[PDB]
């Protein structure tokens, strides 16, 4: 896309510079990798 209330989610709306959803999904891998070695560890 970048290759040339308001905004919504899970599809093309060719919204503006996205980089607060990569930002969540990086923090949600984050945790998630956190909780996954602690739970096996376990």
């Amino acid at each position: 896309s970048a290759l040339v209330c308001s905004l919504s989610q899970e599809c093309d709306l060719d919204q503006s510079v996205y980089a607060m959803v990569f930002t969540l999904l990086c923090s949600l891998g984050i945790v998630l990798c956190l909780v996954t070695s602690v739970t096996v560890e376990w």
